[PDB]
């Protein structure tokens, strides 16, 4: 070992192509620096870095043996001297998840336009996902503060040509998240839990309120009092009603599930009634509960909250508390949300993730989803659907 | 959308070649289903599996317009008809480790001869490290139920060919490590601290017996016995001083350091003394001791430990205890030593690594690591030296 040969086969896959290199490069003084190998729709790229002799490397030998071993197999195989060659490649400096259903050739050509307008340059890309969306994974190289102008131009991109588009820190640290919580209401749950409760007073219409609410038109806490006075008056019964209409969000078991595989601690943090919501988080198995308390009196609704009230603040107060108590710093954290309400938690959080969310809590959010399957948040947590599948069916 | 289009790039990467064929393809009904990417050594492979009209796949116009845009810039392109295609290629079943300083293209060709001789695929194949050994990453799919013919195989090629060889499950659950457990003396500390005690008495080299405990030719708990006896009469003074002697094995400050940002919970389980190990532990913001305890009277040694006596079952022992009051399962869990005094601990971790270790416990190990560096665990556990520098360098 003395001077730097690397090595370069592509063509068409074929078994042992591998093994057959090294078997030849063996034969001279060899030691390997790096190798790096992959097969993409039966075309393969085999790049090897070696250090052998001067004596080697100035040689026809190991050329011929190389060339004609690889050749006559079919492949392409080029040789050339190093020295001034990068060992390893660079890590990734981000990461970019584009969902759509579908996702258009236009679409991805946009990504790729405004990404290489940036000066970034495309390290990777695969598919993460075919359910229930189609995903696309970029890892990039963004040149440094450059990646605040690249969100704002993928923003725009993804408004556009209806995708999903998030551009993430894909850094050793930021990317090792370790706690979520999920808003409960339009988020982990389908509806208005406080709609729901509205329709047995016959006043789910004025209840018009929630959407002005979570459009971030009013303060929450007084369209909370609002909302919570046209219960007065019901059993609360109703509560217990309420609960058992629940329906989870598509794909949220499947969410909680995997998170669970990966360690995760979660959570929900909501302006709901903990009556309605400490029943399905035990059911979930969740490890943290924020909520509101409705006031009963002789068992019948008040139409008062018992303070203190979750409002947006207060939201993300919960956040800091959680992942206070399970040990994970703010930038390990996750937030998941749809309305006005959840704005500083998800600011709070490491990564805010908008879903299907009023415009509001869009314009401020790490990331947006806009398709009803809340395990799309898993994609942009780096899993994939094949990894899903297959933890699934181990049990 | 009707029909299946797959369209296949290859050749010298250029700048803009990404972004030209979704151009290229937008001027066609193209919705995607999956792209792959990747450049290897100035080598460019780009495969597009798309939907478009039947209307569309079904005339030249598409073939014509991606021909000429790839070709006239110099790169190759093949379309073919798909509809029998896997969409998304199925998650690694596996991942195999090289390390080495040097690793030999004989060495390296002998990992993948064993592999395909079991029919087991090499998905892909990357570098982890160039510092400070030589790391080779194979992801891989093996045949259901082979895994375990796969590590004898390439236990023998690592014997032989002077490689640390490891195979890893690839699995969503099994690759989400959280805690991990070192043993002190030889793992993350340099040398013996039993032997700088006796050295203190002139006794280290009665103190054979620690060589022949390590090996396991006997119960360590009348190993530690007979060992500590040689103590007798020492002043207690010697703790402290031993204490400030220690020397990190190298690489320990960088393995602890990033196991930090990855969110992992660390500690010690030792047969050694817990008033020379706490003092330490704190110093490393470690999360978990067990250790054995010093009698002392009048200030001075006795030659005897105080009880409980963390013995072989005991380090498994306390092991399960750390994990149970992290939260942490025990397949999630990893611990790294050296002598047999650590073969039942590394039994139960999910991951059990021994570290320049006794063959006794070489043999039983999931993995074993050979090169004087602490901070070659941390490839075993996904981390490459790029992730690190990178992440040291933001601080
Ligand atoms: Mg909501
Ligand atoms: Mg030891």
């Amino acid at each position: 070992p003395k001077v730097s040969v690397l090595i370069t086969v592509t063509g068409v896959d074929q078994p042992g192509v591998t093994a057959t290199l090294f078997e030849v490069l063996s034969r001279h003084g060899v030691e390997l620096l790096n190798v790096e190998q992959v097969v993409i729709r039966h075309r393969l790229t085999l790049g090897v870095l070696v250090c052998c002799p001067a004596d080697v490397a100035d040689g026809p030998a190991l050329r011929h043996d190389v060339e004609a071993a690889i050749r006559k197999v079919g492949l392409d195989v080029s040789i050339e001297r190093s020295d001034d060659v990068p060992i390893i490649r660079e890590p990734s400096t981000h990461t970019i998840f584009v969902l759509g259903r579908p996702i258009t050739a236009a679409a991805f050509g946009a990504v790729a336009r405004e990404v290489a307008a940036l000066g970034v340059n495309i390290d990777l890309i695969r598919g993460v996902s075919d359910y229930p969306v189609i995903g696309l994974e970029l890892r990039v190289s963004v040149p440094p503060g450059a990646d605040g102008a690249l969100r704002t131009a993928l923003n725009r991109v993804s408004s556009e040509e209806h995708v999903d588009v998030a551009v993430e820190d894909y850094t050793l640290e930021r990317r090792a998240k370790r706690l979520i919580v999920f808003d409960v209401d339009s988020t982990l749950v389908q509806g208005e839990v406080i709609e729901m409760l509205a329709a047995k007073a016959g006043a789910e219409g004025q209840v018009a309120i929630t959407d002005a609410a979570m459009r971030g038109e009013l303060d929450f806490a007084q369209s909370l009092q609002q909302r919570v006075a046209t219960l007065a008056g019901l059993p609360a019964t109703v509560i217990d009603e309420v609960a058992g209409q629940l329906e989870l969000m598509p794909g949220a078991r499947t969410t909680l599930r995997t998170l669970r595989r990966l360690g995760y601690a979660c959570g929900v943090v909501s302006g709901g009634f903990r009556r309605i919501i400490e029943p399905l988080a035990e059911e979930l198995m969740l490890d943290y509960v924020a909520a509101n308390e409705l006031e009963i009196v002789d068992g019948t609704l008040t139409g008062r909250v018992v303070g203190p009230i979750i409002d947006r603040a207060g939201k993300a107060t919960a956040l800091r508390e959680f992942a206070q108590r399970a040990g994970v710093p703010m930038a390990q954290t996750v937030a998941v949300g749809d309305g006005a309400n959840d704005i500083d938690m998800l600011a709070a959080a490491g990564l805010g993730i908008a879903f299907n969310a009023k415009p509001a809590l869009r314009e401020v959010a790490d990331a947006s989803l806009s398709h009803p399957y809340l395990d799309t948040v898993l994609f942009l947590l780096g899993v994939t659907r094949g990894e899903i599948e297959a933890a699934d069916a181990i049990d």
